[PDB]
């Protein structure tokens, strides 16, 4: 599924990401924009052979099992394909673990390079929330 900007904002807010570990909703929307263009089916290979999945490009190196990432973990206890669903629950619950793990949103390279330090509230302008 390709979410609309405000559509995703609303789903993310309903799932409890607005100020989760202090990251305002616009941080999450910004991250999703640059990780997946709001596309739940997005997949991209990493140099180390792991793969990033779904709307927040969650990595098979640590967080999910895709059956082909050797010496990896599955800290969210999910197949990686669950992160490609039109329903974002599994990505959101997994993101909550990731963001809590010490490095906050810096775990998302797109967030650190394109959102951090910017006026991320722009990402939710116009949205009924
Ligand atoms: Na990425
Ligand atoms: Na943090």
């Amino acid at each position: 599924k390709v979410f609309g900007r405000c559509e995703l904002a609303a789903a993310m807010k309903r799932h409890g990401l607005d100020n989760y570990r202090g990251y305002s909703l616009g941080n999450w929307v910004c991250a999703a924009k640059f990780e997946s263009n709001f596309n739940t089916q997005a997949t991209n290979r990493n140099t180390d052979g792991s793969t990033d999945y779904g709307i927040l490009q969650i990595n098979s190196r640590w967080w999910c099992n895709d059956g082909r990432t050797p010496g990896s973990r599955n800290l969210c206890n999910i197949p990686c394909s669950a992160l490609l669903s039109s329903d974002i629950t599994a990505s959101v619950n997994c993101a909550k673990k990731i963001v809590s793990d010490g490095n906050g949103m810096n775990a998302w390279v797109a967030w650190r390079n394109r959102c951090k330090g910017t006026d991320v509230q722009a990402w939710i302008r116009g949205c009924r929330l």
